[PDB]
RNA sequence: AGAUGGUAAGGGCCCACGGUGGAUGCCUCGGCACCCGAGCCGAUGAAGGACGUGGCUACCUGCGAUAAGCCAGGGGGAGCCGG
């Protein structure tokens, strides 16, 4: 999963501001739903929802870099 | 008529044998002095907190709605996801 972290990175990072974003807000959703359901009980499984968090993390990071518009 | 021993409800002293009780000897993640270097934090919001945060978390610690954490560079070399 590093060199999809690295995806992430590498594959997010190099995609446009306003877009980056937006791509965020998605995420925040899928998140929303993965911890939503994931309580109710059955398919209860758990991995991918700190994962997402560590995602959601990244994606900041990197906008914020170009959103403070400096390289 | 004379004789002079005698059992123990319980007790004392004594020994072995237990229970409580923590001594002492030894142990040291902590403590003690001194010696050397080091020596400012804050409006960039400090020292210091409140609340929170982990799939399941009561406390401790860790972080901060990007919450037991993200990015880049360096270390290092088989393990890791806190106690």
């Amino acid at each position: 999963k590093l060199s999809e972290v690295r995806k992430q990175l590498e594959e997010a990072r190099k995609l446009s501001p306003v877009e980056l974003e937006k791509l965020v807000r998605e995420k925040k959703r899928e998140l929303m739903e993965l911890r939503f359901q994931a309580s109710i009980g059955q398919l209860s499984q758990n991995h991918k929802i700190r994962d997402l968090k560590r995602q959601i993390a990244r994606l900041l990071t990197v906008l914020n870099e170009k959103r403070r518009q400096n390289a």
